[PDB]
């Protein structure tokens, strides 16, 4: 553990692999590269390659327990201390451009002092924004400062996508500008986006602070501090999503209760149009009737007398119908 | 970083800067002042103007992590700890004279003993209070007076926001007088407005009680007892507000049961009429058809036959009605 | 604060003011008094009296900080370490007969050592109570003794209260003898008042273990030992409205259901009527016609072969009901 | 207040009292009894019989605090400890057969080191078990193994209970199997039950909790851990019960939800009906008519002609429900 | 006790027993063995088997109150230390295809640094899983190898079955994929599972981690690291599982809402063929009268003249629908 070879780290089949000269060092790897904590350097894979798995389980470098724990294993923000070794996961927010379920993007780092390795299955977007940044050399010195350079990634578009739900939710005062339904099974896809994303960040948090908290040989204490700040950095972000999930409660709430309100005001037209269907008793009560009687025949002209008098019904009850609407 | 000259501070599109006397009164800002201990100085920005964002961003006063941060972009009450440095940023309840959504008002304060410096996207309600004290003559004496003088009226308007909230839902009693329904669409901003209160102030709570747990080197141990009790004003002020969130609990609860049994009883009325609407389809049945046949004829008069027999078969079952009520 | 004169103390408008004799019993207050800790004398104000403000607001026995809040203002329960000074401020159950919404029954105390304030607004039952038995000999010997009967007969009070709105909800069983219904709108009165109960004894409880939590100069340890089984006496009568808001979530969830199964046998009727409605078309639909040609002329006396047909229709029909209930 | 005589402990209207061999024997009173810890003394009153009052108020051996509360105030069991004496109240479960609403079945305690006593209202089945034991002979050693065996005797029959209570939800899976409503007011009665038994034993894990941490003069560190694991045995007991309080959640909330779903089968046919049964209206609108015009009288024999448009109208329809189900 | 004879642990109605070599070795056991920590022997019965049922019930090697323990009687996730001994009880998945209900499958373990002994009632398919993996002699070492691989075995199988019911609700996106309706009565199995696996790993997540805070002879630190995450890779189980409770949670209320708005929508046709439903008091209303006038006697051919007026009602309020809608 004291001696790393350029070699052995060179793969293939590895996407990336950088040198980290201490101020964004964009320089390729080589097969004859001294690798210390004075020459940090990044790797970032893909485990669904061939050789990335070859490597990812066969590497003399890195210990067992994080070989299989580093080929998607897991659904969580581990951490683990191996002594030397230190092994973060945490996971971010993409896909492709088309998958609002499934919020969860792998991205699973071994890593110490002298030797990082990343590894994904689907396309990380922070991990693109720290490659981004570094080709001008603004990037990280180190391994450190690649650690908390892809934390204010992950802070970052995971707290722009906490405010792309809260301004959707934010949008949804709608619900009482005209008492619009929101769109047919929508607030369960937010809802869900928005209870697993509290399941993500919830133990992401902890895992930066549990990072910053804890005393790695390697970080410095100004890496802690903005370590520290960035774990708070998540952490309005996840009150302001329960704040969400609060609100989505008293959202999906009172849509039902607005809808029953629409139930009630069809029962309206069901009350006074099942008052309309009152005089049908008498309508063919008297008239459909086929008898040998004289039901109508005493008075000349009795066509105008039941159009009065099935009014007289209506117009009664309609005015029972501003005292008391029941019995 | 030791003294500071008065027109380094001094800003053209400030909203103004001040001197703080120490008599609770107050000095405007001159060129050639001194900024220590001895003159502490209020300087108020709005960070939508333009020389404001510049000063703002390229001051030689504040660090890089503060520069950001004062430039309206976190929905987070916190408190930061920069060494010397100390950046608090605080919420109050306005935006236009007209948005009872969005009751978020940003304020934000860096602060070190010499200047401290409060940027506003819009106006603060509690920013002005402080203002008419300290031109008054009997504001702040200095930061610490400050600090204690922007929470007492930070808490004070919340305070009185969260009452004018109690006393909306304590006047919602039209629960049980008449069981009168609430306004369509109207607990979800009241309870929203509940629930995002929640949340822009417990942060706040412990960062009030986060300012005045730690021993900052510039307040005194009296303006420390001021902002605990004041910490705990605004703490169980929010717990009068999520015992309102358990009383709009059970309020929207009891009006989703109580229309709901209203519906009931509008069903109630559908079926007892509808039973007595029995007899229609079935006297069409007897009496509205076209046979080749003796229907009645066999008897004189069945008018009176008819509808006596469908009266008193209504008033049979309607004496089933008090007897049974089912089947 | 070494030795205070009679008159100071002495108010016009005071509504009471005693002598603790330390022996259980009580004297009036005279103009000449010394009073210490060895004579500790009694008041009790209403505040809403002018002179009563005037005193309250401007003597010189008590500090500022503590002037406002001896008048009225509070929403709420506390105790504020004052050095020598010590404020409790503490509510009750009280109100006449129409004033079971609004349990806002303010109950102040400003004390220390020698002298306690003790200033209402509406009565306090269980201030009557104290001032029912302190003129009998057995009432308190001095002001710790005093608040400690003081919170006997306020949490006994209270705990009668949470037993009463317990026996009105143990008095809803009912819910089971034949699905009873509790009144048009009347649980948001028992739950209302029952999480106002929660919020007004919940700080309430820590406010009494507050007490007990450090030593006071004018406690003894006995005291101690009964401020903190008479806070246990509280607490547990929190747990016993936590219960009951569990409970009556239940109850609540429970009354919605019986008006969903009562709605159910509603539209049980309407359906069997439905069907039973059912030969309306093939009634009209074959018999309510005027069309020129032959329906059912070719057989003499149709009118039992169409009471047949419909019998045998609705009667077959019902069978299909005994075979699958629907389709 | 030593060498307690068996006179002092003499009480006719008690139910009985023995000494504890270490046997666990039984050897009932005399009035010459050498009460002490190698002799400890059980006794067992009835408090609501008039001389069991007497003595219960008037006896030399317990403190005034322990007296009156120890004769039916607490509604709630709690421990407290008096010095030498030891204060404890529990709850167990029993009744007749008709008793299983109010599960309230009282055990007070009072514990002195040599002379331990225990009032109930009603009877309670635990220490029917424990006079089994002792009679049977191989019971409690001493007040130590009194105590281990009662919190064993009222341990078993309160997990026998949840037990019950929990193969009676068991038992409700039928509405999953072809959805079998549970009977009427099921639900509510023993939710009801398990909640107040929330209202129990979360209320006493933490008195056998302050048993055990407890370092009493009198206990054993073997029954400190007998009574240490079947605290937590009740501590499983209550993890048992709110986990069914979630699954009488779910299972309170789904038979709603299938209500609303037979109740959506029948107005499924009442849609349908409703729509198969808007030709007869117009049916009645054609041929329900007397007015002097040519209906349908320039071809003969019309009832076959609007007989098959009938039907190809309600075919029609039904064509379209099965590509649209709307309109 | 320390040379303990092979004979005495040997059960002729034992399922097996075998000895640990260090190497993950298999070796059957004998009459004449010497078992030690040296040579670690593990037992595995099945308590239901008369000959088990003697031998545990009456064999002089493990302590009493472990006895009846190990006989199989109440749902013990747990551990209690008994000195030299250690009970662990842990819970597992197994059944056949037939017991989705009832996910207790328990596991009981007496053991010691020298004899660990398991107990079961059906059968365990973890502890199937490390017969397997010690008869190839992968297994485990010594009895710490084998409580952390069995431990490794059944949350393997617990972490694969929580997994399972995760990605079938994310089969639940039917929600808005036509919003299409759940199967009837589902929610209640998955929503059932995952609750009780909440019931049942809460206490295990601790009683790893109980296990991994004790310092234990038999032990290793390696074990005791390998035992804490692998409890923190059981906790991340259950926080996956309770995020579920959540999702289930919305999911089981949308699917109220969306049925109630097939609900809602569906009276669509309740309202405008009401608005249909009214004309039979007129199309018949002044059409089916047998009176003596004259109705519509005046002009010739009325059918056109009702056939045209009936749709200028219809179609003139369906224009009032466009306009309002309501009333």
């Amino acid at each position: 553990m004291e001696a790393i070879k350029g070699s052995d780290v060179n793969v293939p089949d590895a996407v990336f692999a950088w040198m980290l000269d201490g101020r964004g060092g964009v320089k390729p790897l080589e097969n004859t590269d001294v690798i210390d904590e004075a020459h940090p350097c990044w790797l970032h894979l893909n485990y669904v390659h061939h050789d990335s798995a070859q490597w990812l389980a066969t590497t003399p470098l890195l210990p067992n327990n994080v070989r299989d724990a580093l080929a998607g294993e897991s659904t969580r923000p581990r951490v683990s201390r191996l002594g030397e070794g230190t092994l973060i996961t945490l996971r971010c927010i993409n896909g492709s451009t088309d998958e609002r379920p499934d919020q969860l993007v792998a991205m699973r780092v071994y890593m110490d002092g002298r030797l990082i390795v990343s590894t994904r299955q689907r396309k990380v977007l922070a991990l693109d924004d720290v490659v981004s940044d570094l080709e001008e050399g603004t990037g990280p010195t180190d391994c450190g400062g690649w650690l908390v350079d892809v934390c204010d990634a992950l802070t970052d578009h995971s707290s722009e996508f906490i405010e792309q739900l809260h301004d959707k939710i934010i949008d949804l005062e709608d619900n009482l500008l005209d008492q619009q339904i929101p769109p047919r099974g929508f607030l369960a896809l937010l809802r869900k986006q928005l209870i697993v994303m509290r399941r993500y960040m919830a133990p992401q948090r902890d895992v930066y602070a549990r990072l910053a908290s804890e005393r790695l040989p390697w970080m410095s204490d100004d890496q802690r501090r903005r370590m520290q700040d960035i774990a708070d950095r998540l952490g309005r972000g996840l009150d302001e999503i329960d704040a969400c999930i609060a609100r989505t409660g008293v959202m999906a709430d009172e849509i039902a209760q607005v809808m029953q309100e629409n139930l009630a005001r069809r029962t309206y037209t069901m009350s006074l149009m099942a008052m309309v269907f009152l005089p049908s008793t008498f309508l063919t009560g008297l008239f459909g009737v086929n008898l040998g009687g004289i039901p109508g025949g005493g008075w000349q002209f009795g066509f105008s007398i039941f159009c009065i008098l099935l009014v007289v019904l209506i117009g009664g009850v309609a005015l029972w119908l501003h005292r008391s609407k029941w019995l």
